[PDB]
RNA sequence: UUAAGUUAUUAAGGGCGCACGGUGGAUGCCUUGGCACUAGAAGCCGAUGAAGGACGUUACUAACGACGAUAUGCUUUGGG
């Protein structure tokens, strides 16, 4: 996904980073709750916010 | 029939031999780990926060290895 991320600006970043983290919130919750069963999907979004994150340094270790 | 004389049978248990079991982990075989060295390189890091740790990170969870709230991992360049 770190190419689809390339393409996006540094503040459209910083808004899916807060959308995945309220995504993963939700997931934890519905996990606590007995409810979610699709395991898979807490990973996948953790690793999604590592990526945002990584980019997010990158550009702003570029800019500096 | 009696008298005199002689000598068995028993095995509560024991002994010896034999047979079959148990226990125990010697012995043989084996190696995952050691021991002693040879050759080439390297030896010491730290306020740019070390050595060593604590606590955490996996969907489930104790310990160990790995990793650090980007956590059982992230990007990139090559290999495969
Ligand atoms: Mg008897
Ligand atoms: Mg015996
Ligand atoms: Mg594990």
């Amino acid at each position: 996904k770190a190419k689809e991320i390339r393409d996006l600006t540094t503040s459209e970043i910083e808004e899916q980073i807060k959308s995945s983290k309220e995504e993963l919130f939700n997931l934890r919750f519905q996990l606590a709750t007995g409810q979610l069963e699709e395991t898979a999907r807490i990973r996948t979004v953790r690793k999604t916010i590592a990526r945002l994150k990584t980019v997010a340094r990158e550009r702003e270790i570029e800019q500096s």
